[PDB]
């Protein structure tokens, strides 16, 4: 599956738009903020995978059910949302 089908597929939109803040950023702010970010994939493929917290607010991340290979597909689609 490709991103934008992953997303979902998996949990994701409990907490995430594309586009409008939820409970999680913006998936276009994500991609905003880590544009020109050397890194940044393999970083938000790991932060997708087993959570995170603190990079945008107070409320955390939970892991999610995904597998590596699912992640990092995720996280070069989200990268890639302008
Ligand atoms: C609520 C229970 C969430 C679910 C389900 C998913 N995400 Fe999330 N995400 C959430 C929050 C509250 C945050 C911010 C955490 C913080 O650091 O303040 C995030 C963050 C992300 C990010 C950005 C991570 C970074 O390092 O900046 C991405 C790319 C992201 N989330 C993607 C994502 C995907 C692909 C999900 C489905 C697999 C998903 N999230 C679930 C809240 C929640
Ligand atoms: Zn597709
Ligand atoms: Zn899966």
């Amino acid at each position: 599956q490709d991103g934008e089908a992953l997303f979902k597929s998996k949990p994701c939109a409990a907490c995430h738009s594309i586009d409008a803040k939820m409970v999680g950023p913006a998936l276009k702010e994500v991609a905003a903020k880590y544009a020109g970010q050397e890194g940044a994939a393999d970083l938000l493929a790991g932060h997708i995978k087993n959570g995170t917290q603190g990079n945008w607010g107070p409320i955390p991340m939970p892991p999610n059910p995904v597998t590596e290979e699912e992640a990092k597909t995720l996280a070069e689609w989200v990268l890639s949302l302008k």
